């Protein structure tokens, strides 16, 4: 992946 | 915070 979040 | 993230 490699963003983040939370959704 | 609570958020996340990342910026
Ligand atoms: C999310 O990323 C931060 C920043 O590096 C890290 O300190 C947290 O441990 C990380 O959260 C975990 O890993 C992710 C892959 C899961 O979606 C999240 O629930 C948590 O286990
Ligand atoms: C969230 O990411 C910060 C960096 O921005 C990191 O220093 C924290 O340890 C990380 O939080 C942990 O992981 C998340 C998914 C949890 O909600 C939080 O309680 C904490 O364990
Ligand atoms: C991460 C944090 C958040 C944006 N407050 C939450 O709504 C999501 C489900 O997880
Ligand atoms: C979170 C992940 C990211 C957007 N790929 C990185 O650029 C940031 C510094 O931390």
């Amino acid at each position: 992946x490699x963003n983040x979040x939370y959704x």
